[PDB]
């Protein structure tokens, strides 16, 4: 019944009807949390939307499947991909959401090197995104250049909600070990309960992959890597040279290892650093085609 269980239990969220009849053209382009994702065609209409997809049979947490369907239900805000619909179709979920053409930053980081007018800018959009949603409760809890997808003319939307979680006054702090691991929280590796927080640090590590290319300890094995973030001082920047003061001050704001002494989103959505945020435009540059 187990599994019977989660379809009917998913039912009871998605939107009914097969979603297949009303696409054509599907193209995979890539591999989330939970399923991987297609683009294809609206027939109606002539539009294309994306598509996540994950099988309940292959899940190691099936019940991570509410976390777009529940939690991030009709969820909007300029900075969040919009999800339209959700589907179960066979053993998968499906979740129909705005296709973001500007792949992934991810792709930004590992070709190209950032400026701070560009760096500030993606940091102001993710954290104007995050005080919202920790404003409501929600923990990302897998911020990382992979969970930042870009429109063509370099606006910046934060993807991927698979590992989401709700705090609330009865559950004031999750315990699971959640993340990835080169971009986990102290605390959280440490197996303490954790909040909000959890997603500064993270951001913190997805700015030095905007200087450096890649979180730090990139080339330990993960769970050595995990013991290295748990037991030691906050990581460096290979690069610390090529930052300005400005840069460093702010990410002394995230990387802090006392998740109270750390600057909140909210908070740091004054810090003077973000004052150097560029326009849409300024991203434009970094993308694929362009460079
Ligand atoms: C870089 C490849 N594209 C891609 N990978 C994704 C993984 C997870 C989610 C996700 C997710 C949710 C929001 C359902 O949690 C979305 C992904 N996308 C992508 N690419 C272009 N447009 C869109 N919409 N998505």
């Amino acid at each position: 019944g187990s599994h019977e269980q989660f379809r009917a239990a998913l039912q009871l969220v998605v939107d009914p009807g097969d979603p297949r009849s009303y696409l054509d053209n599907f193209i995979k382009i890539g591999e989330g949390s939970t399923g991987i994702v297609c683009i294809a065609t609206v027939r109606s209409s002539g539009k294309l939307v994306a598509v996540k997809k994950m099988d309940l049979r292959k899940q190691q947490r099936r019940e991570l499947l509410f976390n777009e369907v529940v939690i991030m239900r009709d969820y909007q805000h300029e900075n969040v991909v919009e999800m339209y619909n959700s589907y179960l179709v066979g053993d998968e979920l499906w979740v129909v959401m705005e296709f973001l053409e500007g792949g992934a930053l991810t792709d930004i980081v590992t070709h190209t090197r950032m400026n701070e007018e560009q760096i500030a800018a993606v940091c102001l959009a993710v954290l104007q995104a995050l005080s919202v949603l920790h404003a409501q409760g929600v923990i990302h809890r897998d911020i990382k250049s992979d969970s930042i997808l870009l429109t063509h003319d370099g606006r910046v939307k934060l993807s991927d909600f698979g590992f989401c979680a709700q705090v609330s006054k009865e559950v004031p702090r999750r315990k699971s070990l959640v993340g990835t691991p080169y971009w986990m929280a102290p605390e959280l590796i440490s197996r303490l309960p954790y909040g909000p927080e959890v997603d500064i640090w993270s951001l913190g590590i997805m700015v030095i992959e905007m200087v450096d290319g890649e979180p730090p300890y990139f080339n330990e094995p993960p769970l050595k890597a995990m013991k290295m973030i748990r037991d030691n001082l906050p990581p460096r920047l290979k690069n610390l040279h090529k930052v300005s003061p400005s840069l460093k001050g702010f990410l002394d704001r995230l990387l802090v290892r006392d998740p109270a002494q750390r600057a909140t989103a909210a908070e740091l959505l004054k810090h003077p650093f973000l004052a150097k945020a560029g326009p849409p435009a300024s991203i434009v540059p970094l993308m694929r085609q362009n460079r």
